[PDB]
């Protein structure tokens, strides 16, 4: 009969090993929000979600009403907070997800079960991850030299890391993106290969590039352009599976995207969709419509990755190499997850199966206090 | 670390209070299949599903491979048995559901939690049920007298029982069905009213009847005709929400039914859909597509009803008066559920929250052994 | 004025020559249900259908009401049993088909006519069959060696057997399936070539594989993925005729599959569709919608094959090499059908044109009694 | 082993009792083509089809190649004559149907079975027919008086004849047609009521009239306008089941009519569709698409009506009162069918179950020879 007694929130800054360039920005660290839910039985559940001050602010506003409730009562919590994402958008889903994850952790600890086992049990014990490559990996390169430099980098990363998949972060320079992919495919004929321009290409440029890229047999083309309408126009012309984490980001988007035939693959992400049950539900929706599914990464540290691992472990349709920034981090706030030969081991043991280093938590919260958010 | 040690299966015959007439048959009892899953920790999980000998046979064939597995490992179990419904159809889903429910019961008992709490926790504590009326309730009646006799019966049942909804079992006599509904609505202007011909009407007759029935503001018209195509033609013409438990009975049916705009409301049913997680998933699918959802009854006794109650208790979209044959039964194989003023109380306590009377189980299994199945 | 006096049912186990691997299982024998319908004129009609104990059980439950009816009264029989497939699924259609076939046999014998002549008469006298190849035909092979081993096997089977068509049983390993087909096509440039993954591939993998397979000019791609929705997505992208025996398996599926443009070719199968008239009707539906048609094999012995031969003989649209496990059987329960140069001769003479060896029937029923079903 | 030895053809003129007015013409007799197929076993099969000289001419051209063939070989015959309807249109189907029917008669006689029993056996023994009313039934009437005169006529016909359905032959005067139907419905509140303008109304007038007619709950509106496009526009706006025997008259029309949602009910007619098997196939197509089905009448005498009766008797979906000019004829060329209380008794006995009066045949062929065709 657990009742929540405390909800505490921190914001942390953690460092990457090397810079990371999307079409959007170039980052050198993660800012994350960490939540601990305490109960009257002494159980402590931990959650973690994307971004800093504004996400923490939402969690702290939801907290007073969480006091005295059961961590098992997630349906009631989500319904109570139904309007939060309407106003706060992605940050609203993210804030709700932190609480959601912390409650699953607490539920597992209270019952002596892994979150994986509360989600249907394991169908796999290891989760392959994806090598993320960006133009920041070829700092010196001239436009003429960029494709070769990127391909040589990709080969090193795959050979050293054992990655099953490689994903290029695309840019506004779509012709250059295509040139890079051609060189990477030539160097790695057998690797699953993706490109993600983060919606930076126009629809006509996405069609022209997509046609050019057909010969490379990409696993998918991820968000070439903005919007359900544009994505559907691309899917109508281009014979490459089309993936999104930008035009379908909530259930309200799903029926319209299906009727308009906008996508072939959807990325789940607990922090984007507001919780673990939502992500299991999304998996079922993908199976019903014959869609592929993968997981998107928003810069998860160990707590948030452990939640995603529980989801992948227990979800048949998540059979691909997921996106994960985890291997690119220089430190964590839990004892490190097991990463070997390009796959993460699913934690075992009660809850998320992680142990939080509260000294590192305190330290990196201090770093954030002095340095400010790296996000936002 | 529960491991299953035994799977035992019985088939029972239980009596109704009065006969029950669908367009399909007239019944005076239920035949059900009961499953107990035993573990090495001493925990015993109970499930119950529809029909007799052929469903029991499927469960017994799945049983040997269940030995040594965890009741938490439901994703693996469902995937292992994925082909069973392709060959065995509804009976295959039903057999899988019995095992599924027994595992949820065992999971709750092992963790000291209600199934309701393992499904997201309660959002409601009571579940309204529906008064089911059939032509067997007006045994003596001439065609001219039938509508009045049915209306007078409906009034008595609603006034005595406190039911929020009334459902007429329709027949091949669609003109007579309409006459009955007109009389019932006149007598009960405020009750939620439904008719279910169990697909016995042709599409043109469904359109003609549907048009006639618009003036009665039915909660829904349930399966007037056969098939996604026919149902979609009815929905295109008739301004009454259209419900099914016959043209969408598995996830493979769902995408086509949406693209063809076949239905407005879908009935879930754990035993028809093969398990509890499938039913929670169906609820999410209904929310995504703006569909109503209710629960169908296939003649559940106490164990199977308790499972449905856990689902309704924890599922916002199940906000309607469900169908339930439970109130029409003359006995049960558990200590009776609480039924008061037309609503069932959600059980509390570990697992399904029921206690099985093994003497009644043994007795009614003997009744089945001597009398044979009443179903099939 | 024949009236049925007896309906007797056996279940038999019969051996294959070599193992047979689908994406689903690996088999070494068939289990079948055999039905004899006796009349008051002394005429005996024989039917045969798929699977064992559960199909036999359905037939035996339908039997008492068959007593005293005419074998000609098939419309009435099918309507009486209309609900059987709703509950019993594929097994329900199968059980009905056994009775259906036995009645056609009895009708032919009573009238001195072949079933072929009662179905519109012959338009062809020979029926080409298909060489079925599976990975079990390359037992020793490494992944690198598998395509060559499969191609060499295919060449031997085609050269020795005179087969017009070759069908690869596909697997979850879709990349390996494609490699095998490439090698087979290279070795046999002129053969009609098919692959059937039995719905084991995801939709994105089906699109990727389908694109790759276009260069091989396959006769069709059969059930790459699950469901009408997925199949329609494949047909929208992949320029290979798409065939099914899994997403359209009854008339209720047909209108939705047409509106959603899901398939180009449909497999008929008397045992899957519940009878001979249903299969003739399906042929007409295929002609109306410009679909190809072939026949699926569920492991027919001589009685069931003879029924399929009567259908093919009398049905213009069945102009392809059918699937037939018949040539892979080590024995039969009738005097063997004529198989020469990759085609089966249509039987002549009254009814199905077969003579049942009742000693073999008794023997193989005993084998089943002691060994149990190989199916289910 | 029947082989056809002779095909003989006559054209006959037979009288009606009273004139019959469609939107198209006013008739006082039928002209029909009669065919006898003789075999080497002495069996004689009889067929009958619509119209005279030009239909007889087609049959006589097909005849020489029929010599030496089996009456059972209908699939081969239809395929051989596949191009005949492309050039000769309705008359081509009609000529083929005469031969088709004669072969079914011969098949039944050769096997000692009714045609009904060769078509799946009886599901009903009686066939209700429809009272056909036209403006010729109110000869004296002023426009102001016409509706009352028509209603009084309808009442007399229904009360005297026991008809379950009444069908008004519509005209170019759509406002007058509506006025008549209003008066008829007022006088006969319980009768199934239809109107058939034989495509004489424009689409806008069909929409205006259809809207006006909704209040009368017609069984169907039959061919208000020309063409699949127009019919679909009517169905989109008007809430009355829409029936045709003019925009879907062959299988090539069926898929387009379904995709465009043109009709709710299709009339079969053996003579329009070229044979009995085609009509059974059409029934199955209607069931698959949830369409109603009825039979159209082109002026059948006893032989042709007997064929239609065999079809209705054996076909579940033909559950309506059929159209039949039979009751309006002053004589026949067989011993009269049993008509009592508005329903025709299905013949029993071998073949079509009719006995041809060859003296009447000879007489009415002479009448045609001297008087000429009344059709064409």
């Amino acid at each position: 009969m657990m009742k929540i007694t405390d909800v505490d929130v921190w914001v942390v800054n953690l460092p990457l090993v090397n810079p990371f360039t999307s079409s959007f920005e170039t980052k050198t660290g993660e800012t994350r929000t960490v939540v601990r839910v305490r109960t009257d039985s002494g159980v402590e559940g931990w959650g973690e979600t994307m971004w800093g001050a504004p996400v923490a602010a939402i969690v702290r506003r939801m907290a007073p009403d969480l006091i005295g409730t059961s961590p098992f009562a997630l349906e009631a919590f989500h319904r109570k907070q139904h309007m939060v994402p309407f106003f706060y958008g992605y940050l609203g889903y993210a804030a709700i997800a932190a609480v959601d994850v912390a409650c699953w952790d607490a539920m597992g600890k209270a019952t002596g079960q892994s979150v994986t086992d509360l989600l249907g049990g394991a169908v796999r014990d290891e989760v392959p991850i994806t090598a993320l490559i960006t133009r920041a990996d070829a700092p010196g390169a001239t436009p003429a030299d960029l494709p070769k430099a990127m391909a040589e980098h990709a080969v090193r990363v795959v050979e050293e890391g054992g990655f099953d998949a490689v994903k290029l972060k695309g840019t506004t320079d779509c012709a250059g993106d295509v040139a890079i992919l051609r060189a990477v495919r030539e160097a790695l004929p057998g690797v699953n290969l993706r490109v993600d321009p983060n919606a930076a290409w126009s629809v006509p440029d996405s069609v022209r590039a997509g046609i050019a890229l057909e010969e490379l047999d990409l696993e998918y083309l991820e968000d070439p352009c903005v919007g359900i309408e544009g994505m559907a126009q691309v899917k109508a012309k281009v014979r490459i599976p089309l993936c999104t984490n930008m035009c379908v980001v909530r259930f309200e988007d799903f029926a319209p995207a299906m009727r308009l035939n906008a996508v072939d693959v959807i990325h789940g992400d607990v922090y984007k969709w507001g919780g673990i049950a939502a992500t299991k539900a999304l998996a079922a929706h993908c199976e019903t419509f014959g869609l592929g599914m993968n997981l998107h990464s928003g810069g998860e540290l160990g707590i948030a990755t452990a939640a995603h691992l529980a989801v992948v472990s227990s979800t048949p349709v998540l059979s691909r190499a997921i996106d994960s920034m985890y291997y690119l981090h220089a430190d964590d706030i839990i004892e490190p997850l097991h990463l070997e030969n390009g796959r993460l081991r699913v934690p075992s043991g009660p809850g998320l199966g992680v142990s939080v280093d509260e000294d590192k938590l305190r330290h990196y919260a201090g770093v954030n206090e002095r340095d400010g958010d790296l996000t936002g």
